[PDB]
């Protein structure tokens, strides 16, 4: 465990090409480096991290790192002043959580509209002309676009285009009370997506694989994917191009911009070797190229690499989108935001719910939830995860189970303590709300609302 490195990275990125860096390391350090690509590792990491085996180093987009940093799951990083100049200021900004760097930035990624020349020589400038493009081209399975409708990352650029946003960026810090998924604009974005599924232009259950496989084969004129896709489309031998995303209601489409980042685990026996690896083998030109060859990272964080590769019109298109869109927050609430919007988009797309109804929930689930203080922490001792029983008389509950709002507290607590959702308890929002709403009838009783 102490003798070697086990790195984690998502299935879509170039893990073999990283394995090539790992072997290059092994050679002149005598330190084996294993690359693994599990499923749902962004969620898997905080599980195993505190509960035994986690990896030495973890790759993900920066948005999740603030959460892990808050949970104390990451070693603070120590790249000297000299090394910091090798990478763009703004990429460093993406991995700072409360004035301390928490990961290395690798590459900056935003998804783009992917042409299909030979099918569509002149890509649609706007969104709203899509329905009249799929209808101009249909007699086989001659469809115009197929993108992942299972992940909110892909649907979001639409929802954001006309005024949708996650957390408002006000006064140099993101305000977790200002959520824009309920607004006129988001509501419009989603109505369109729903009107594509309604008018049979898309299928509500289109996976990443379903979308890629259908495009690669040559069925769809367009897809929406990021830089890690290109590599499989070269293989496809499909005459493709990469460009600005269509403009919904005239306003630009706004992709949430990801910065691939590499965190060292707070519980990594080998924290000194991890630095060596990342700083001195990966974040080198010969290092980043090894990966990039395998699955294109996008635009990299390395200055000394980037400008000699800004000619490449796909990178330039990626970057155009990146600048139209907005950089993701790293703050812990992001975990919840994604949950909120994933449920919301999917619940709409299936008719399960109306746009209004859906995004109504989305807004509340994204928002801060009161009475957490009464539930998280010491009170959780009342729950022994072996039997699954709860002692409602545990003094750790601070008497809360009995009293005018006892029944309500029991609802919220048990909910959160049983919650298997990610993030923990995100499914218990209504009940926490109800419980706080109850506390209000008896304010002389519950100074649980002193802030
Ligand atoms: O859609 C929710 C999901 O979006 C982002 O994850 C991206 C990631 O940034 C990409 O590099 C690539 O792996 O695709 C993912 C979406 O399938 C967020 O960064 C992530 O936190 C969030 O759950």
């Amino acid at each position: 465990e102490e003798g070697k490195l086990v790195i984690w990275i998502n299935g879509d990125k170039g893990y073999n090409g990283l394995a090539e860096v790992g072997k290059k390391f092994e050679k002149d350090t005598g330190i084996k480096v294993t690359v693994e690509h599990p499923d749902k590792l962004e969620e898997k990491f905080p599980q195993v991290a505190a509960t035994g085996d986690g990896p030495d180093i973890i790759f993900w987009a920066h948005d999740r790192f603030g959460g892990y940093a808050q949970s104390g799951l990451l070693a603070e990083i120590t790249p000297d002043k000299a090394f910091q100049d090798k990478l763009y200021p703004f990429t460093w900004d993406a991995v700072r959580y409360n004035g301390k760097l928490i990961a290395y930035p690798i590459a900056v990624e935003a998804l783009s509209l992917i042409y299909n020349k030979d099918l569509l020589p002149n890509p649609p400038k706007t969104w709203e002309e899509i329905p009249a493009l799929d209808k101009e081209l249909k007699a086989k399975g001659k469809s115009a676009l197929m993108f992942n409708l299972q992940e909110p990352y892909f649907t979001w650029p639409l929802i954001a285009a006309d005024g949708g946003y996650a957390f408002k960026y006000e006064n140099g810090k993101y305000d977790i009370k200002d959520v824009g998924v309920d607004n006129a604009g988001a509501k419009a974005g989603l109505t369109f997506l729903v009107d594509l599924i309604k008018n049979k232009h898309m299928n509500a259950d289109t996976d990443y694989s379903i979308a890629e496989a259908a495009f690669n084969k040559g069925e769809t004129a367009m897809t929406i994917n990021g830089p890690w896709a290109w590599s499989n489309i070269d293989t496809s031998k499909v005459n493709y191009g990469v460009t600005v995303l269509p403009t919904f209601k005239g306003q630009p489409s706004k992709p949430f911009v990801g910065v691939l980042s590499a965190g060292i685990n707070a519980a990594s026996p080998n924290k000194e070797l991890a630095k060596e690896f990342l700083e001195n083998y990966l974040l080198t030109d010969e290092g980043l190229e090894a990966v990039n060859k395998d699955k294109p990272l996008g635009a990299v964080a390395l200055k000394s690499y980037e400008e000699e590769l800004a000619k490449d019109p796909r990178i330039a298109a990626t970057m155009e989108n990146a600048q139209k869109g907005e950089i993701m927050p790293n703050i812990p609430q992001m975990s919840a935001f994604w949950y909120a919007v994933r449920t919301a988009v999917i619940n709409a797309a299936s008719g399960r719910q109306t746009v209004d109804e859906a995004l109504k929930d989305a807004q509340t689930n994204s928002s801060s939830v009161p009475g957490r203080g009464s539930i998280e922490g010491r009170p959780e001792f009342a729950y022994n995860p072996d039997t699954g029983e709860i002692n409602w008389d545990c003094p750790c509950l601070g008497g809360m189970a009995h009293g005018p709002c006892g029944e309500e507290f029991k609802s919220a607590f048990s909910c959160f303590v049983y919650s298997e959702a990610e993030p923990k308890g995100i499914d218990c929002v209504e009940k926490f709300q109800h419980m706080q709403d109850c506390f209000r009838k008896y304010p002389e009783h519950y100074a649980e609302q002193l802030k």
